[PDB]
């Protein structure tokens, strides 16, 4: 089962999940084994803190249960790592708002820009009217790219001159969305990390301004991070969550990277729902995150 996701995770399965089998084959449970397992988790970008938790719980379980053969650790690991992901399994529900406002935050990159377009296309296929707000106002090339994408797909894009106030662009976009019976408004934001304090004050202003039109907006603050960036995804998540309240995460580029293990660090450290994972280039390859499918694909050795 889950053959498509197994293929997407092929490189990650070399070190995690089914990748544990060859590590445990024929070994005894002792300090040396747990040291090697810890190293393998860290090499897979699970992160120091999440790895320490896994090792602590696995060591105590094996000791209390008086396990002797390392092979038995496979099942315990599947349970422990499966629970990490199940705790952040909650799909995004955009129904019933006028409009439902998604504030897209994260650092500038192919991930965030592509995710906006894929989500917009998916929502349209679901029968919803979509509008985009070009809130990354100082990057003229990014704004035009979004306007061009909107014209190619007949989706309206709200934009102002280069250097306009991002909070004003998004405010005007919400007003236009309400006036035009839009179901979902997706607002892009700046993603420059050179001046951390400036970006976070900018995001806080965007959120405050929205409340004049709808106290419930933004209905979702979605972070986009790239699994191929390893621990940079974790530090980016920490920065954006501490400044603005994240309510969902999209993790892109899980396919073809040996760093897929970072999903466990993101899930464990922040406890924010992972709404979507990107496992391919098609629109539909931005798929709703299902923790059970993911863990089964990761740990199953069959195809
Ligand atoms: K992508
Ligand atoms: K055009």
């Amino acid at each position: 089962g889950f053959a498509r996701l197994k293929r997407s995770l092929l490189k990650t399965k070399e070190n995690l999940g089914s990748g544990f089998i060859s590590l445990f084959r024929g070994k005894k449970i002792d300090d040396d084994l747990f040291e090697e397992l810890e190293e393998q988790l860290l090499i897979a970008d699970v992160g120091v803190e999440t790895t320490r938790k896994i090792i602590t719980n696995l060591t105590e379980g094996a000791s209390r249960k008086q396990l002797r053969d390392a092979e038995a650790l496979y099942g315990l690991l599947k349970e422990e790592m499966g629970e990490i992901l199940a705790k952040v399994d909650e799909p995004l529900n955009v129904e019933g708002k006028a409009p439902f406002v998604i504030l897209m935050v994260g650092v500038n990159g192919v991930g965030k820009t592509t995710t906006i377009g894929k989500l917009a296309r998916q929502f349209e296929q679901q029968g919803k009217s979509v509008m985009l707000a070009a809130g990354d106002t100082f990057r003229a090339a990014a704004v035009e790219q979004l306007q061009v994408w909107g014209q190619r797909n007949n989706i309206p894009v709200i934009a102002q001159h280069t250097g306009a106030d991002s909070a004003s662009v998004i405010f005007d976009a919400i007003q236009a969305a309400k006036a035009r019976n839009i179901d979902v408004l997706i607002a892009d934001t700046a993603g420059r990390l050179q001046n951390k304090s400036h970006l976070m004050e900018e995001l806080k202003k965007i959120v405050r301004v929205m409340k004049k039109l709808d106290v419930e907006a933004p209905h979702e603050v979605m972070l986009t991070i790239d699994a191929s960036t390893g621990q940079n995804a974790v530090s980016q998540a920490k920065l954006f969550h501490e400044a603005v309240g994240l309510t969902g995460i999209t993790l892109t580029k899980l396919d073809g990277t040996a760093k897929g293990g970072v999903i466990f660090s993101v899930a464990d450290q922040f406890g924010i729902p992972i709404r979507y994972i990107g496992v391919g280039e098609r629109i539909e390859d931005l798929r709703p995150f299902k923790a059970d499918d993911f863990i089964e694909a990761l740990f199953a050795r069959e195809d």
